[PDB]
């Protein structure tokens, strides 16, 4: 029942799951492996149980091929077996290279069309769907396709907006996510629960800052700096809440957009795109869709 399968080489370790290259026997497929030990079999259903709809079916979600539970000598692990993106997390990436205005046209754009997509009440074909909020979208996150498009895939804090929730249920996950990318009303704990979509604009703030790390990084501005994550050198390495509230709430700090970057009209209109959509009203922000449409503009 359990498919042939190899693991090569740890390629990541996550809150929940540590991933593996692998090799699946077909001639071999090289395959990632996601493997969550028993104490996160939760986490492990909740991305099981979103890959499992066939709704989410898109090309900048990871492809997902089945679950597995697989007894040890020691105990049981609880395996998702995806596609392997050999180019790695979007973070990596933009460390390690420099990037054009079409690669950036291209992660842009993709990144927002997956969040749009993710978002929507119906598939690109019509069919309804359910919403799914991503909940900690970052470039850590985020994997690079081999044709340089985007590709979401951590699913791990993700919520399926079930019509069954409850606003006592909405409260119930607390701050879930990483303090850095948190959006200044997450940081406040001032979440306007009796709507669920203000969790679509918290998923919003934090693709702006995304979007902000790849312009960064595009040659198009001419001058590019060494990489460094949104707030990089206001704050420490992994930071509290506290510290990320007095930048982003208190001082109402943004990540820095230099005025020569917009000499480039490309750059000009994603520097204006992601300011509206790190807005610290979040009814003032974009919807991922509206992003989509700016990009396939440009």
């Amino acid at each position: 029942e359990l498919l042939p399968i190899e693991l090569d080489t740890l390629v990541g370790k996550g809150r929940f799951a540590e991933v593996y290259k692998a090799k699946l026997k077909q001639q071999f497929e090289t395959v990632a492996v996601k493997i969550f030990p028993y104490e996160e079999y939760a986490s492990w259903k909740t991305e099981k149980d979103i890959f499992s709809d066939i709704n989410l079916k898109h090309e900048n979600i990871l492809q997902f091929l089945t679950a597995e539970e697989r007894k040890t000598e020691l105990g049981k692990q609880y395996w998702l077996i995806t596609a392997f993106h050999a180019k790695g997390n979007l973070q990596e990436y933009l460390t390690r290279h420099v990037i054009s205005w079409e690669d950036l046209r291209k992660l842009g754009s993709s990144l927002a069309r997956g969040i749009a997509h993710l978002h929507s009440d119906h598939t690109p074909c019509g069919r309804p769907k359910m919403p799914i909020v991503h909940r900690d979208l970052k470039s850590s996150n985020i994997l690079v396709k081999n044709d340089l498009t985007c590709c979401l895939c951590d699913f791990g804090l993700s919520l399926r907006l079930d019509p069954t929730l409850s606003v006592d249920d909405l409260a119930n996950s607390g701050q879930v996510g990483t303090a850095r990318y948190m959006a200044p009303e997450v940081l406040a704990s001032a979440m306007n629960l009796e709507n669920v979509e203000s969790f679509k604009q918290t998923d919003v703030y934090s693709m702006a800052l995304v979007l902000w790390e790849m312009t960064s990084r595009c040659n198009a501005v001419g001058e590019v700096k060494d990489y460094e994550p949104p707030f990089g050198s206001k704050v420490r390495e992994h930071p509290c809440v506290a510290s990320m509230a007095d930048n982003v709430l208190a001082d109402a700090g943004r990540p820095e957009i230099p005025s020569f970057w917009l000499n480039h009209q490309g750059i000009q209109m994603v520097c204006e795109t992601l300011t509206e959509c790190w807005d610290h009203d979040p009814e003032a922000r974009l919807t991922a869709q509206c992003v989509a449409e700016r990009f396939s503009e440009l």
